[PDB]
């Protein structure tokens, strides 16, 4: 299996790594229908989403999506530095696939 | 694919943004039958609910309602500053659709 | 819907408000069969339970009972001030229906 | 309903109370097959488990087993003083039935 | 039942203990399809995974895998010292079977 987020990210099409090395600036979450999603920003203006669960997701991703929103909330509240995000870049805002935290 | 809470809120009928820029003053939650809900207030008196789950909600909103109560509770306990709430204004108290946190 | 815990509590028979304005002094929880419950106390000695789920609970209350035990545990560990409890007084210990927290 | 952990403990066969009045010294958790369990120790060497869910457990206990493991982990991480444990003493390590925490 | 992680680990083939006595240096998690996993590293370079749930896992392990990722996340964020990991060393990175925290 992959040993780091960059190698993991590269197993997929339409992805890229963003390097942030910064805490999350804002955390937004919605329960409105068809927009049950989270959005984060950084102070540089960079904006990312956790997508609404949909037909593009296989069943094993469903729990992991819920976990990622849990992770972003507590990272935001603890001011944890985000190192990198692996994102799909065929969505706007780019859609989070993976996160690494260090330092 | 909204990039922020204001653009997300605009997608729905009967909504408005409240700008708080303040921590939650009180957090209330109930397990009483038919009132399985949360209520928050701010020191300015503004009061908001997370509605009891009902037929006005589609299935995908159910998990998101539970997450929102989780979010309000930890926001309260950590004294996190709430930036904005998107709410439905055809309920009293106004009903939360989305939350943003930022300092 | 209710604006606050007092109005909510008044919707139910056999309830009363206890005003504590204090942190939880002790937190007890059990996984023993037929006693899957939590008990809290306050410094003055007053004792309260989250009841074992039973036939008196409608289905929607089950998730809320689990949430309430989560809330009590974190409130205890963070030394959060409990403002009020709405309780059923036809049980001993009195059974928690709702909680408000405020400083 | 029992008022405290000691009275709760007394309702079961093969139980005893341990009075620790100490934080948890170590926390161990396993996802290995047939050993999906947690083990804790105290400085005095006393060791306790949350048992693997099994046919000795009724359905209502399943959620409470999961909650107990959640409680032990966060108690460990926050250095929360554990007052008493009610345990089944017909297992080794003794198997946790209930926990109380007080300052 | 085992009294500690070393004895637990020794019940399984293809395992070893690693003694770290250090906090986690980095935490990575993924919701990408077929790579719903977590990876942690230590400052010495040691790298470990929580494997993607698969056919090698029995049903009882599923909840425990989710719990373990919860544990690693919070251990990372709180800088909790990890004492030992029990791992399967027939996978690269080595796959976590159990964790102990002390000190």
């Amino acid at each position: 299996t992959p040993q780091n987020i960059t190698d993991l990210c590269a197993e997929y099409h339409n992805t890229q790594i963003h390097t942030l090395n910064d805490k999350i600036f804002s955390y937004t979450e919605s329960l409105a229908g068809k927009r049950e999603m989270a959005i984060i920003t950084f102070k540089n203006g960079a904006t990312f989403q956790v997508e609404v669960p949909g037909s593009q997701h296989i069943d094993s991703q469903k729990k992991a999506i819920e976990r990622m929103k849990d992770t972003l909330r507590i990272a935001y509240l603890t001011e944890a530095k985000v190192e990198k995000l692996c994102v799909w870049n065929n969505k706007t805002p780019h859609a989070i696939a993976a996160i690494s935290m260090a330092n």
